[PDB]
This record gives structure tokens, C-alpha cells and sequence, in this order.
């Protein structure tokens, strides 16, 4: 029986091979994810087929219609096994799924571009001749919104009432306000992204300061899924082996431009 | 019905209060996982007597014997009914007790006295007048027996054969070799020891590099236990409440003498 394993096209976790036209199947894609699928199948024992979500989402609850949307919604309704992409674990989403062990850590972060005389949160707050904000919904900006931490909240303070707004729709438009605002504008968003944009060309970005806080991807799978415990010890397992550094490693770096 | 907690004495996660003797029950003990366990344990809603565990560890399987001691074992076999404690999530334990998602990170890292010329563990794995080394068993030692990686493979290499030897039989110990040996003894252990050592007076030691591979402790309960999912959801709020954080900050820089 072939495992419906749904994903994201998001780099460098899946990415559409170059020659992908002429190829067919699990072979179109290749990245980070790709790979981790791979060797969760092969250490789980089983066959598998990938999807690319339908709506291009990670998975979040319509409050209006209590409907779950990306792949927790194709996990929660039926329409695949395993989720296996860099989903992170919350507790809203562990009430209606089960979560691995995290593969990947991250945590929140700043991006500038090169230059820019910023190297932390406490500079960045400190300042407002540099402007900087975050998506204008989800986590980091809750994040930022809930904190009573001094920094933090001084940081809130400005980005909720900054004009023009320093909010943006969409990760990549926060990375291209960043690289077109000749050192005005910083970013923050999570860790990973933010080191892989840095190793894209045109190599003008750079990530700066510790991360603000900690969070985790897990593999997900449905409540009483048949998977789900042997996914969680292949995680495990490919942790110890050091398989999941070398991945990182490799799509990072190893692929890096700069 | 009380739950019985199993801890372990190692600091700052749990330590005796200077005045235990005048107190009784809970209140002997302070540190980041005593009140990790009053959140816990009012976020699933139940009453808790902490207990130390009998033999001072915290749990591998007897070759020999097959026999699991520690913390792991007092879960294992019926003891005590949860492990709220810096117990390291492994494959091999996983494999028979239950964990949550983790309550904080972790890493193989480097300990060096201070001043001390030594940045990375490249630096390390170049050199030979400062000598290195590890708990004498364990998973630290492992980790490097094992590598695929060059600059650990030939740390390996070294370290196995080095004269007079460079394993340790105590964390205590490797710390102690490093505070005495005037800058020719470097320590690799977990890099949260690491980073609270550095807090300690007489502040001799420091934590360089970043860390080597990635771990996390999380809240054990026996397999089937019927705590297990509210202990989980639990950790991952007080992580989206920042508490873990605020914690780890108290009692690593707040109570910090450096
Ligand atoms: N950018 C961005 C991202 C945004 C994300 C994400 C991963 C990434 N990512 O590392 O690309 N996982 C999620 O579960 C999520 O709700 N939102
Ligand atoms: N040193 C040391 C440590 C050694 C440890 C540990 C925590 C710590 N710690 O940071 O105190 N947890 C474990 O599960 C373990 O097998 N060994
Ligand atoms: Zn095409
Ligand atoms: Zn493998
Ligand atoms: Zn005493
Ligand atoms: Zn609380």
C-alpha cells in the first residue's frame, strides 16, 4: 500500500528538478524534505508517493469556519498519511495531530542587508532611522505583540505604529523590501530561511544576532496513525546518525552561491 | 492520586535549598526543573511529590543484564510516574519510555579555561599541545567513535590514543581538569553544563564554538501513560508563552556570578 505523503514547495525543502518535465513521480522533486523522505520511508519500510498541497499552505484553523486549511487540513481530512516538510510544531496543531520530534530547530530572526549597521535586537531597538517589521500576520508578530520583555516590547511598540506599515503579505516580500531598500529595512522571520537566503545570489543579505526564541519542524501524522510511532524513532535515528546535520549541510552549503 | 516525580540532583535543575534541613516535601528543593514542575503539574492539573531517584542517574540499559537503571529505569519498571528532569531524548530510550517534545536545546560543546587559544573545534582537531577529551562512556565519546565527519575523525583519532588518557569519569572531573590543567585541557560536554559552568565563580571557564551536533531534554512518562499527551501540550505552551526561556534566563544569568 503506497503512503500519500504530502509537502510544500518551499527551498530548500522541495524544489521542481531542472529536467523535471521529463521526469515522473517522486523523481520531479529534489531537496532537503525530498531526501528526509526518502529515509524516513526506507528506515519505516514503506512506499510512498509525493504530493505537493493543493493550496500551498502549512496549516492553520479558519476561526470563522473552524476549518483547518494546508497540509494539517489534508492530514485531519483525509487526504494524505504523513506530512513531511518544515511544518512547526504548536500546540494548536498538536491538538489535532501528532508531531515527531523535531528534525530542524529555528528560531526567529534578523535579516539586513550587508552594510547595514545592525548586528542585534537591542540595536534594532534602540533606533528607528532603520525601519524593520515582520509578517503582518502569525507567529513572530505575535511573538513580538505578547512579549513583556523589555526589547521586545520597546520593538512592538514601534512596529505597531510605524507609517508607512512595516508589516508585509508574504515572506519573500519581506526578504525583497529588505534587499531594495538600500539599508533601511530589516527583517525578521525564521532562522532557516533566513540562512538559505543568505547563501543565494545575489549574496547581498546576512543574517545578524542570536534567535529571539525556539521552535522545531516535526514530521506529522494523523491521531492513531499506524506511522506514527516508527516515523518518530527513524527521526531519532537519523538525528544520532548524523544524517539530518549532513542534509542541512548539504542544501545550505554544500548547494550555497556565496 | 499523587504522581510521584522522579528528579535528579544536578544543578541548577534541582538543588537543595540552603536551609532543606528546616523544610519539608517539594519545598527542600529549588531550580529551573522544580518550577518547571509546578507549571507542568498545574497545567495537566495534578498533585506531585518530587522525588530524587535512588542511584543518581539517569538511565542506560546493562549490556549484560538488559536491566535500564537511572530515572529511565524507575519508569520503566513502575517507580515513579514522570521524570521532569534535563534527561536527554535518545533513540535508544524512546524506544521505551515516552517523552515530550523538548524543553530545551542542547549540544555537544567546548569548554575551555580562559584565554586559552582555541575557537572551534577545527582549531582543536589542528593542534596537539592542548589536549581534549570526554566522559570516558557515554554518548559524547560515542558521537565521535562514530563520525563520518573529517574534523571528528581525526579528534577520534587523537583522543583514543592520547597518553596519559583524556577521558574523565565525572562531568566534575572534566571541569576540574580544565580549571587546573592552565590552558592544556579542553572539555567537550553538553553544552547547557557548559554554559551555566561559565556563570559560576571563580568564572575561569568560557564555552566556544558553535555546538557540534543537536539534542533536547524532555519530560518522561512511562509508555501508555495517561499523562503523556497533557504533559506534551503543556510543554508546548510554556514555550509559546516564553516561560521556558524566562526560566533558562533565571536561573543561568539571573542567579549568574560572572
Ligand atoms: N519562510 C518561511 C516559513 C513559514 C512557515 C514554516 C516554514 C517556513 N520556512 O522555513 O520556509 N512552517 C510553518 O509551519 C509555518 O506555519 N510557516
Ligand atoms: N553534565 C551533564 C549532563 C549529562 C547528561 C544529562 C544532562 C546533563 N546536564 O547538562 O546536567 N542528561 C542525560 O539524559 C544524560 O544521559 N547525561
Ligand atoms: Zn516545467
Ligand atoms: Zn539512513
Ligand atoms: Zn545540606
Ligand atoms: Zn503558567
Amino acid at each position: 500500500k503506497t503512503v500519500v505523503v504530502t509537502t510544500i514547495l518551499e527551498s530548500p525543502y522541495v524544489m521542481m528538478k531542472k529536467n523535471h518535465e521529463m521526469l515522473e513521480g517522486n523523481e520531479r522533486y529534489e531537496g532537503y524534505c525530498v531526501d528526509l523522505a526518502a529515509e524516513i520511508a526506507k528506515h519505516c519500510g514503506f512506499k510512498y508517493k509525493l504530493t505537493i498541497v493543493g493550496d500551498g499552505k502549512y496549516g492553520c484553523r479558519d476561526a470563522d469556519t473552524k476549518i483547518w486549511n494546508g497540509m494539517v487540513g489534508e492530514l485531519v481530512y483525509g487526504k494524505a498519511d504523513i506530512a513531511i516538510a518544515p511544518l512547526t510544531i504548536t500546540l494548536v496543531r498538536e491538538e489535532v495531530i501528532d508531531f515527531s520530534k523535531p528534525f530542524m530547530s529555528l528560531g526567529i530572526s534578523i535579516m539586513i542587508k550587508k552594510g547595514t549597521p545592525i548586528e542585534s535586537a537591542e540595536d534594532l531597538s534602540k533606533q528607528t532611522e532603520i525601519a524593520y517589521g515582520t509578517l503582518d500576520c502569525g507567529s513572530t508578530k505575535e511573538f513580538f505583540r505578547r512579549s513583556k520583555i523589555a526589547v521586545f516590547d520597546k520593538m512592538w511598540t514601534y512596529m505597531r505604529s510605524a507609517e508607512p506599515s512595516v508589516f508585509v503579505r508574504t515572506t519573500a516580500e519581506g526578504v525583497a523590501r529588505v534587499r531594495k531598500s538600500k539599508g533601511k529595512y530589516a527583517y525578521l522571520l525564521e532562522s532557516t530561511m533566513n540562512e538559505y537566503i543568505e547563501q543565494r545570489k545575489p549574496c547581498d543579505t546576512m543574517k545578524v544576532g542570536g534567535n529571539l526564541d525556539s521552535k522545531g519542524y516535526g514530521i506529522a501524522t494523523p491521531k492513531g496513525s499506524s506511522l506514527g510511532n516508527a516515523v518518530n524513532l527513524a527521526v531519532l535515528k537519523l538525528n544520532e546518525q548524523g544524517l539530518l546535520d549532513k542534509l542541512k549541510n548539504k542544501w545550505w552549503y554544500d548547494k550555497g552561491e556565496c
